[PDB]
This record gives C-alpha cells, sequence and structure tokens, in this order.
DNA sequence: CCGACGGCGCATAGC
DNA sequence: GCTCATGCGC
DNA sequence: GTCGG
C-alpha cells in the first residue's frame, strides 16, 4: 500500500510512538503506536473512519477517536501542542544521538543542553558512545545501499578468514534477506574450538584485524561475545568518502550458531511464526536453542542443530530460503 | 479488573 | 576496591 | 494503548 492511503495517520500515529518513548518513558505505548502504525500501513485501503480502524488488531478505542479527528480536521490537537512544546521537542529530538536515551536526554534538557550545537559544546558530560553518535549523527540516519553492504560483506568475510580460515561469518538481518538497503550490518561470527561446553580472544582477534585495515573506525562497546561500532569504506583517490556506518559482531558458539543465525535473520513476524508453528509441534526455539517440550510442557534439552535447515526439519516445515522470510 | 506486552551484553550507585 | 541496578541498543 | 485471562 503506498503512502497516498493511509500516511497521514501512520505519520501521526509514529509520531505519538516517538513521544511516548522518548519523553513520557512508556515503553509499551510507543510499541502499541508501532503496532497500530504497521498494521494501519499494510491495510491496503485509504481508511474512512476511526471505527474501520478499529477492526485492525492492535487498533482500539484510542487510536479509533484520533483518527475520527484527524480524519474530520487534518490534524491531532495533542500532537501540535506537544510538536510545539520547546521542552519535549527537544527531549525527543535528542534521542536520535545513538547513546543518548530518554534518562539522558532529559537530564540535558534539565541543564539547558537541547540541541547538536549544545551537546558540541558539553563534551565533558557525554560518555565515550554519546561522543561516537554525535560525530556520526547523520551518517547514523543514512540508509546502506545494497551494493555497498555487499562491498562492507567482501572486505569482512575476506579479513575474518585471513584471521582463522576455521572461523565461519554470515552478515544476518534484511540484507540476507535479499533487501535493497539496509540501516546496519549485523555480522554473525562463531568458530569451531566455542561451543557451549568449551579462547576469550576469538571476537578479539578479528575486531582487531578489521581495525588494522582500517575499516572498523570506532568502538561503542566490546566485550567477549558481541562488538559495536563503527566502520567505514575506503574511498577512491578522488570521490566523496563514504558514510561511516553502524556494525556489529557477536560471537555466538558453534551449537547455537545456526539458531542465531536464524533469528538474526529474520523478519520479526516470520520469527513469530515459525515459533508459533513450533510450540504447536512441541518444540521451544528461542534465539539460542531449540528444545521438545514435554506432555506436562517441561522443556527437554537443546537439540543438536547444524544448519538453519535442521531447524526447519524439526517442526516439519519445508526449508525457507532467506529471501521468502518476509512472513 | 488488571497484568503483559523480549531478554540480554556491555558501559556506567552503593557498600 | 567490589557487586550490581540502571540505561541503552538491539 | 491494546489485548485478553
Ligand atoms: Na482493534
Ligand atoms: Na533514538
Ligand atoms: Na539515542
Ligand atoms: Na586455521
Amino acid at each position: 500500500p503506498q503512502e497516498t492511503l493511509n500516511g497521514g495517520i501512520t505519520d501521526m500515529l509514529t509520531e505519538l510512538a516517538n513521544f511516548e518513548k522518548n519523553v513520557s518513558q512508556a515503553i509499551h505505548k510507543y510499541n502499541a503506536y508501532r503496532k497500530a502504525a504497521s498494521v494501519i500501513a499494510k491495510y491496503p485501503h485509504k481508511i474512512k473512519s476511526g471505527a474501520e480502524a478499529k477492526k485492525l488488531p492492535g487498533v482500539g478505542t484510542k487510536i479509533a477517536e484520533k483518527i475520527d479527528e484527524f480524519l474530520a480536521t487534518g490534524k491531532l490537537r495533542k500532537l501540535e501542542k506537544i510538536r510545539q512544546d520547546d521542552t519535549s521537542s527537544s527531549i525527543n529530538f535528542l534521542t536520535r544521538v545513538s547513546g543518548i536515551g530518554p534518562s539522558a536526554a532529559r537530564k540535558f534538557v534539565d541543564e539547558g543542553i537541547k540541541t547538536l550545537e549544545d551537546l558540541r559544546k558539553n563534551e565533558d558530560k557525554l560518555n565515550h558512545h554519546q561522543r561516537i553518535g554525535l560525530k556520526y549523527f547523520g551518517d547514523f540516519e543514512k540508509r546502506i545501499p545494497r551494493e555497498e553492504m555487499l562491498q562492507m560483506q567482501d572486505i569482512v568475510l575476506n579479513e575474518v578468514k585471513k584471521v582463522d580460515s576455521e572461523y565461519i561469518a554470515t552478515v544476518c538481518g534484511s540484507f540476507r534477506r535479499g533487501a535493497e538497503s539496509s540501516g546496519d550490518m549485523d555480522v554473525l561470527l562463531t568458530h569451531p574450538s566455542f561451543t557451549s561446553e568449551s579462547q576469550p580472544k576469538l571476537l578479539h582477534q578479528v575486531v582487531e584485524q578489521l581495525q588494522k585495515v582500517h575499516f572498523i573506525t570506532d568502538t561503542l562497546s566490546k566485550g567477549e561475545t558481541k562488538f559495536m561500532g563503527v566502520c567505514q569504506l575506503p574511498s577512491k583517490n578522488d570521490e566523496k568518502e563514504y558514510p561511516h556506518r553502524r556494525i556489529d559482531i557477536r560471537l555466538i558458539p558453534k551449537d547455537q550458531y545456526y539458531c542465531g543465525v536464524l533469528y538474526f535473520t529474520g523478519s520479526d513476524i516470520f520469527n513469530k511464526n515459525m515459533r508459533a508453528h513450533a510450540l504447536e509441534k512441541g518444540f521451544t526455539i528461542n534465539e539460542y536453542t531449540i528444545r521438545p517440550l514435554g506432555v506436562t510442557g517441561v522443556a527437554g534439552e537443546p537439540l543438536p542443530v547444524d544448519s538453519e535447515k535442521d531447524i526447519f526439519d524439526y517442526i516439519q516445515w519445508k526449508y525457507r530460503e532467506p529471501k521468502d522470510r518476509s512472513e
């Protein structure tokens, strides 16, 4: 369905969502508004009334009422009011810096730190993550075209193999499902030496090599199993440089790797659907394992998994290609 | 009526 | 010095 | 804010 159908409604609900999550600190209302916006985005008719919307799951009495106001007047009084409120619009805005959540945004605005410029003058008050988020504010809000994702994957897979040819690495996310663009890069890493029953430098060696070839440019956080940072493709002699990009790398034990690859490939609705069907066949699937449920619901030991297909086989599903996992 | 709505790795008050 | 709740992002 | 036990 294109924007012209119900765009005004879904923009409104998304705006309301953000203020719940950044100003009111009401995460479940944020998700309620997002759920409503998405079920409306998939509705293939221009909505004529709130009552019509209320038949969709996730739209209830209050959003129906809102839609009625929006349809009759072309706006929402409460949203118009909050939009012009200097304090709340600043809190909302500051959370677009990665590392600034609702709490940090709230304290900054309470101190009169309201703009990107203000944060720039107050680096003393920013932790490491927030400084990186500030430095790359614009680049982090850009999407990554798939051709660049392919070039980034070339580097990651080459450097990983160079460190140890027994590493296994998979770029997941919507990119693995064929997406034409991405918001970041999500890399899943394992090694045969690393199981649930088994070194503390497996992740570090890969991060270090990616830094040595100057692909990784900054680190947001890094422990023994998860790295979150910044990377940039190299630019040619005269060309404009590429944007800095968000990259996460996680090291998963080999016996949980393909459950991990399944989960972080998605989509989210595909994941819900697969887990629902697994319950009906007597299995519980999470990020890490698939386990049988006993007749009284008691989970057994994780089942051995050596491919994504093994998981599909356990639950009597035909193997779905990543490109066919939109739901 | 009223609890659940995801859970966890990593960076950063309280004893 | 330590443990760990909280914030944050995903 | 919405859903459902
Ligand atoms: Na509904
Ligand atoms: Na944000
Ligand atoms: Na943020
Ligand atoms: Na090797």
